[PDB]
């Protein structure tokens, strides 16, 4: 499997997106799970998942890697309401446009509020819902915010370069030495290639601050089956929010990774990608 | 499986114990888990952990279901040292008896503690360790103690009856619906069977009080991968204690199961037998 | 200054109180401080606050420990919504009654969701705010719910008697030696004299359950400068919700004592006196 | 009172001290307090307390500002053993040398390190225990370390300069608007002054890890009445260290200031000031 080799393209027509060019990566046949990445710049499907489309596929799921409006080669937009309600408007496009009736979502960061709003909004469309560090739920009981990740991530959007990128790449890692010039380069070349983007979030992030895309409210509606998990050294979205979601959602499990950074379907990939294949066939 | 046709017992001889008598239920012929009960009166490896027996030998471990000393079917005992660690001796001298070189430890509350003596004194004869909200680990950050549990733990021990057995399983689960007649009459059997065992727990844990339990400044020796479960509503041993293993231990990582006494193995058998079974193949 | 000397009547008229008799307890007369009482069996106005008033009032305070409907010398009441609002209600009606335009709240458990819900509801009529472990704040991230507190708190509604009293007093203090046979037979008596009030709690907690209470969504309105107290030793209010409180408000300060029961401003009488009145004086 | 004024030299001796030069702030007479500084570069009695010294000399005290070995006008050092139990025989040093039998303490993170081991090594010299966001305790349960402000703090070690004294200046402040080009300059003639002391911590920080400052395990030696204060948004030393004192040292109480980062006595001074006199002369 590769990005080239599982890139596609579908046009989307939901409430506020008029004939929007949505990009994805898509490879196996069997139930459809779309795994939707986090808000940082350069941040795309095949970016945030590679390390997870493989193992999915081979245990017979359908796997789409969605980029989201504004991020990686889906079309540029300026968002003026709360980004993980916008996302979820285009999830459901994307499956109306390819004729998907139910899907089981994976979310990283920004994804994970798109899959919340997705499973809100609705909740005859989601299977079982899978949550990696999900961003914009409130504050923090212990973390100072905005959080040391979150702080770099906006100085980035603002003056993008790769060592602010290399910076920012190192406080995602538990483990820096697992960063290699190829990683660099993919999320370098993302941000080289549109520019755009960078500039439209950070007048989306005006529009909308942070606290708007808090659901915490209407967490007690989620029905879906829900695996929160949570790198233990997760310096972007603060630990004590998975226990915000575990006592919020009815029907919830927490794992939570040791020597772990932000991203825990990269740094702890097979464990990940074992816990979460097994969530999606047995519970 | 069945508790008759499982029950063995073999004479122990280690450091303490002389021709001491351990009961245990065996089953399975592949790599040893040795499971490890709680501390409240009636406990014993087979009430605890008959949900799981059959799944691990279906997988293809042995599987023993130890009594520890001064528990059902094991001899009595007054102990004038922490149990953690006395209960850890015994679980050596098994070993030594059956011939087996290393075992992987699942251990329960005050069996969570003797696992985790186990693998500090004796590091090479651990596989794996599991530990499902262990005790002794030291005062919790946000749970005044007593815990609401140990407190009813120590009422039955002093005045043992039906009423406040009962009472105490309440608190053992989130949803007490699960409390079957069957589930209290094998409590109150493994009481009423050996009421000496009830006095001489009393007299040793005036000798040796729950903070002399506390190893959490040895954790960092432990090389043992580490699997650590919690009920998020375990009224017995407080939650954030599974943060501080998770800290502590070199490899570790914490699943905490929604809608959850204390006993994870038995309120949720099937996800805690599915997870740590693919722990034990897998990690 | 006694119980009968402070005893003071008014009718109260506001929405859903109709010549509604409220008993509380006055001495001094500079700015006003009214006293809010929790929502145990037997609480009332003096009660909880009587190592309070007389310091209070040495100060330089107006004190009013108010009776809030459905216990102690007020009138009987059913009610259909959540407590906090309804109390908040009647303090606007016995201020309104009284010709006092704003007054400074101490609210203890129940009465801090009543103080919250005053805030909310009339922003222009408080001064400061001070919360001593506020109920009703949804669920804790740590504490399994019902606290042990609550549980024994609706038994004694359910089936009153000296002996659960006493348990009950025993769980509200870190100290139990500081249960005195007078502190008992007071709160008995408040039992005692008005059955009736224990019988409509248990009614009003069918029709308005503790989650109607949840004010926390709102907590970014209160302009009021805040302290928050809580005991380290809470069993009755999750220590955690002094956390939330203090992100959550936005002039707020968390004061936590060590070996301290729910009961900070009885258990821990001077500090809280002396912490509370330079707060009122200086913050 | 001006830095220029109080300013003073003595000269040490005790274990591992020899004919060692101290500077410090002196002025009052009553009472002695001495006020423990961080261990940030440029760090010193009167940069972190001048805010403090004038109110606790006009309320009785006499008021010691000391400087630590190896920071501002005290000797330059390399440490080998862990800064806390070592800057707390320099307390120890100066107040043999100056004939102070009893000191109350006021220790700031590296400050409050050492007032914890000095209270622990030498318990008849210590009054009332005082600790702001004491630093050296050992994991936290939620935040990942190195914390954001320790990593800056090294930064600027390594590689001194405005630009990255200011970083550091804004990640210890919640109100950014606080910092004046008057305490940037004050800072930074500390740093420009005395480069040796830059190099000798960094040595001294590979002698002795943080680790090696964690005196957890012996917290509950402390006999001295201990006041703990924290911003709540201390991105420096984790918040939930105020919890472990708490719960740890025998009589403790935790106050924690909203809108507050790593410097309670700096940016919230009138409020910390008020409650520390308070508690010296009525706990
Ligand atoms: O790959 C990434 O860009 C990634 O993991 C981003 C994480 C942070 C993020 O999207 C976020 C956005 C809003 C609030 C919190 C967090
Ligand atoms: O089955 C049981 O008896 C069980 O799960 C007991 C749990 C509590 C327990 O053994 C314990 C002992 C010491 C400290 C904390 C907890
Ligand atoms: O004196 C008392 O009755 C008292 O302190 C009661 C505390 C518990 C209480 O009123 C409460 C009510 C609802 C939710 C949480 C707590
Ligand atoms: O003024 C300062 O330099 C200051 O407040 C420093 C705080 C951090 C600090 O000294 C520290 C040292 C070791 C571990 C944690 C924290
Ligand atoms: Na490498
Ligand atoms: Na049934
Ligand atoms: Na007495
Ligand atoms: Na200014």
């Amino acid at each position: 499997l590769t990005e080239s080799s599982t890139s596609k393209f579908v046009k989307i027509n939901e409430k506020g997106f008029s004939d929007f060019n949505i990009h994805y990566n898509e490879a196996g046949n069997g139930e459809t799970v779309i795994m939707l990445h986090g808000g940082g710049p350069g941040a795309g499907g095949w970016s945030n998942y590679y390390r997870n489309v493989g193992p999915f596929v081979d245990a017979g799921y359908r796997v789409i890697l969605k980029d989201s409006p504004g991020f990686n080669k889906s079309d540029a937009v300026v968002m003026d309401e709360q980004r993980g309600l916008v996302n979820a408007r285009a999830v459901k496009g994307l499956m109306d446009a390819l004729d998907i009736d139910r899907a089981h979502l994976v979310g990283n960061a920004m994804g994970g509020a798109t899959a919340l709003n997705f499973a809100l909004e609705y909740p005859d469309r989601i299977g079982k819902l899978i949550l990696m560090g999900p961003g914009g739920l409130g504050p923090s009981m212990f973390a100072p915010m905005p959080m040391e990740g979150i702080k770099l991530l906006f100085k980035l959007y603002a003056e993008p370069s790769y060592e602010t990128l290399k910076q920012m790449l190192q406080v995602f890692l538990y483990d820096q030495s697992l960063i290699t010039e190829e990683l660099l380069q993919g999320r370098w070349e993302a941000i080289q290639r549109q520019p755009e983007h960078l500039k439209n979030f950070l007048i989306s992030a005006q529009k909308a601050p942070l606290s708007t895309w808090d659901v915490t409210a209407r967490l007690g509606e989620i029905k879906a089956k829900t695996f929160i998990t949570w790198g233990r050294d997760d310096r972007f979205v603060p630990l004590d929010h998975g226990l915000k979601l575990l006592w919020n959602i009815d029907d919830a499990r927490l794992h939570v990774f040791s020597k772990c950074g932000h991203w825990a379907q990269w740094e702890h990939a097979d464990e990940f990608n074992r816990l979460v294949i097994d969530f999606l066939r047995h519970a």
